[PDB]
């Protein structure tokens, strides 16, 4: 059982006033027929058009939410929503678009579709809360048949052309015309009452009904996110690396290792409150700091409230010393603390869109995360750059430019010439921290930290 048997039944009750007499009785394979397209009985890698939860979940990099509306059905022009915010006008003769024909309706889906997900997936996913006239439109920008290879490249087709009769990647396919094997998943098979604004606008307020059809694309795949990462959560499904994922992470460890440990040397707190992975491990190991873990899984719905973290009866006093807060997204932050916390709203191939302002960060593992909040550091102040090293100047062992930077915190810029070893040292530490920032990642600390209580640790 790994992928969705045709056989399975399909609910048809929200297609019914699309398609009134359909029977209740239905089958992927009689519905599939019914759309005009025809399997003829294929084992190539392409079993079924609709797949599992667990497999739409496997490839939410390639989620596009998908709606029709019937502007007055073959007679009426169709107005075509995405999850991208785009409406075509098909005549059968927020961006919204002019009525044209489908022979060029399609070479815009091919466009948008490649632009899209070029960067994140190998495919693309309609996400649908069916009702009829998205499924019967298919047809007309479609195409099916065995699993096929880009004619530029290595990765799977996505994307078919009529003009020279080839097959192309999303990377490869400009002046495509067709969407070549998409996978297709309804929302409403799922087990719902009530319409598409009613089960969504339980979760989320970030998303309006304007009556288009990319509000209602957009509301579906936000559903399904909601669904999927935000009331269920896997954390052992692996996503493939399409991006700069492990110099990201290698960042992360570098910065938390710098920004602690200066934090400690700088104000010699005798304890730390650890709040958030159960798996933590010390980040600064050599450090005299009496370290407590407090286990906390990552929040995916709303960030936890502090009053829930620290209150009702550990060292108990969470105002000793300092906290980490390591991604640990909290309502509101206390003033004696060290914080990372990832900025929802950034752009990146990494980071999704989610349900009610939050982001589905998709990095090795996917991490639905509540939307970013400024007042949540209040009590704090933004952590400046710095670079922080007490180890020996010495070269060993990529051409030198010398560097002068009052943030570069050693005994050799102290003594007024730093040396090669921790100027290469520098130019890393600032790559890795830009990396980081770049990411979506945010760093704060409390107010009192101050980088010049650094330069005393060289006596
Ligand atoms: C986005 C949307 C449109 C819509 N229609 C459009 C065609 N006329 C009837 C109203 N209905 C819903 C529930 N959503
Ligand atoms: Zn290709
Ligand atoms: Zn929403
Ligand atoms: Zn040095």
């Amino acid at each position: 059982p790994t992928h969705l048997s045709v056989d399975t039944k399909f609910k048809t009750e929200g297609l019914c006033v699309d398609i009134p007499g359909i029977p209740k009785d239905m089958t992927y394979r009689r519905l599939i027929s019914m759309m005009g397209f025809k399997m003829n009985y294929q084992v190539n890698g392409y079993p079924n058009m609709f797949i599992t939860r667990e497999e739409a979940i496997r490839h939410v990099r390639a989620w596009i939410g998908f709606d029709v509306e019937g502007c007055h059905g073959t007679n009426l022009p169709l107005q075509l929503g995405f999850s991208t915010g785009v409406n075509l006008v098909a005549v059968p003769t927020p961006l919204m678009y002019k009525g044209l024909p489908w022979n060029v309706v399609r070479i815009k889906i091919v466009q948008m579709l490649s632009d899209t997900l070029k960067n994140l997936s190998d495919r693309v996913v309609f996400v649908l809360w069916a009702h009829g006239f998205e499924l019967t439109s298919m047809k007309y920008f479609v195409k099916i048949g065995p699993e096929r290879t880009c004619c530029l490249c290595d990765r799977r087709a996505t994307c078919f052309s009529t003009a020279s009769d080839t097959y192309a990647c999303w990377h490869h396919s400009i002046g495509f015309d067709y969407v070549y094997n998409p996978f297709m998943i309804d929302v409403q098979q799922w087990g719902f009452t009530g319409n598409l604004q009613s089960n969504h606008d339980l979760y989320c307020q970030v998303h309006g009904n304007a009556h288009v059809a990319s509000c209602d694309a957009i509301m579906t795949r936000c559903l399904a996110v909601h669904e999927c990462f935000v009331k269920r959560v896997d954390w052992t499904i692996e996503y493939p690396i399409i991006g700069d994922e492990l110099k990201i992470n290698a960042a992360c460890r570098k910065v938390q290792h710098m920004v602690v440990k200066a934090a400690l040397l700088a104000d010699k707190f005798p304890v730390l409150h650890d709040i958030g992975n159960p798996k933590a491990i010390k980040c600064v190991p050599q450090a005299d700091v009496e370290w407590k873990f407090y286990d906390a899984q990552p929040c995916s719905d709303k960030a936890y409230k502090i009053e829930e973290l620290f209150y009702s009866y550990h060292s108990d006093k969470f105002t000793d010393g300092v906290c980490l807060f390591w991604n640990c997204n909290v309502d509101r932050y206390p003033a004696n603390s060290i914080v990372c916390r990832f900025d929802t709203r950034v752009l990146s191939n990494l980071n999704l869109p989610g349900c009610d302002g939050g982001s589905l960060y998709v990095n090795k593992h996917a991490f639905h995360t509540p939307a970013f909040d400024k007042s949540a550091f209040v009590n704090l102040k933004q952590l400046p750059f710095f670079y922080y090293s007490d180890s020996p100047c010495e070269s060993h062992g990529i051409d030198y430019v010398p560097l002068k930077s009052a943030t570069c915190i050693t005994r050799c810029n102290l003594g007024g010439a730093v040396c090669r070893h921790h100027a290469n040292e520098y130019r890393l530490y600032l790559d890795a921290y830009n990396m980081m920032i770049s990411a979506g990642f945010s760093l704060w600390v409390y107010k009192q930290f101050d980088t010049y209580n650094l330069w005393n640790t060289f006596t």
